[PDB]
């Protein structure tokens, strides 16, 4: 159970990346916008996947590509979330095996929505109800990305935020660490300093992204998740991040300057 | 609206095709099956609208592939309803222009899921509910086909078919007659005379689809889809592509034959 006030954190980051870019954004934009691009980036991690029973295919998705996908979900759920302030959900399973031992008798078309489990209150919602690991296996994740889909169909974008959070530790990336991160890095990305080469990186000749992964390496889920501390990792986690990419003392930002 | 009836005969004319390939279909499939697969389809129509507001894009859909897609989900709605025998949902409106006049003053951040409709239930849902015509505007388009991701989520596939009937219809595109008249060139072409080349087209060199079209182009949706007389709409359109593409008396089939 990912907690609410994390959770909240959260989408205050991705308030102030949004903010940096455009002042405005929260008036240009509905909650629905942000539901649909997670449905569609939802549609295209199922379309990854060998779903369409009547084609002889094919290799398992790209691991690269569904952590892309995992962390786009999770940009636009965190916005999502900071445009919102009984429900019903109807998730699925995964597929089912047909019925034997003898309650294949009462196994008849039935009312639609049967397979569907029972309604679920979209405030009582918990990641067991909707989400099935490992994502390895292919019934699982159809199920998964789907009820994912029927969330952000509700806009209830928290839920979607814990599910990819969950997710990507599942396929063993910690979404977590990489976002505050990342977040880190697009910050640097506008100073003066780094547009104009004074700042310059620990180890020369290695790739942003491979910078970012020794920032973050030493961090499990749990390490960055815990209630008490969690402010603190993700101010150690940017300090890595400032000190790898070469940034002054008096240009950082401590994690108290995001959060409200 | 359209008849339970005229629903219930195209899920039996699908149940035929079906029938034909693999005579134990539905014991393979999973009513899951054809909500993904309506799902997924509906993903690919909604991306090749200009959703992505942040991308300097772009054309509008090409409507053959539009058309294409229609008729895709209308085979895997068909289908589903074939598998089935309150369910709570919340619409899309089509985007929303900010609020003014003076009630700006309670535009305040609501409960999620507060720009959704209130809530309808299943079965008693209609098509004013959840499609906008007409798709060529694209927010109509967005809310319509997110909708029909709702439905197929629920299992509501006869509602689904409604849906791209009416949609096709709104492009000019008689879904119905069309359906019946390649339901009748799919018997045709497992026929050993067609195969064999002995049955031969009414005029030599057009393409199958050119000869379908003009089998079904004196027929509106509204002259196929009369409770009272359809079958006898459907048998002249099957009676139609027969003689178009060469098929002998005795190879024949009625309307009654397909339909239970």
């Amino acid at each position: 159970s990912l907690s609410p006030l994390i959770l909240r954190s959260l989408a205050e980051l991705q308030d102030g990346l949004n903010t940096v870019v455009d002042k405005n954004w929260r008036q240009l934009r509905r909650p629905g916008d942000w539901s649909l691009a997670i449905t569609m980036e939802a549609a295209e991690l199922l379309d990854s996947y060998p779903w369409k029973w009547w084609k002889n295919v094919k290799a398992q998705p790209d691991l690269q590509n569904v952590k892309i996908e995992l962390t786009d979900i999770l940009h636009f759920s965190l916005s999502g979330a900071m445009q919102v302030s009984k429900h019903w959900c109807y998730f699925d399973q995964p597929r089912a095996l047909p019925a034997a031992g003898g309650a294949e008798y009462v196994a008849c078309v039935e009312t639609p929505g049967s397979s569907l489990s029972a309604p679920v209150s979209a405030d009582e919602c918990d990641l067991a109800d909707f989400m099935f690991f490992p994502l390895s296996d292919t019934n699982n994740a159809l199920a998964s990305f789907q009820n994912i889909i029927r969330l952000a169909s509700l806009q209830r974008f928290q839920l979607v935020t814990s599910a990819v959070i969950a997710a990507a530790d599942d396929i063993g990336f910690n979404l977590v660490a990489y976002y505050v991160a990342k977040h880190t890095l697009n910050g640097i990305r506008q100073m003066k300093g780094y547009k104009d080469g004074t700042y310059v990186k620990v180890q020369k000749g290695v790739e942003d992204n491979e910078l970012l992964h020794g920032c973050i390496s030493p961090f499990s889920l749990d390490d960055v998740t815990n209630e008490g501390n969690y402010k603190t990792k993700w101010d150690d986690i940017m300090h890595r991040v400032y000190d790898a990419f070469g940034t002054p003392k008096e240009e950082r930002l401590n994690i108290g300057h995001w959060l409200k």
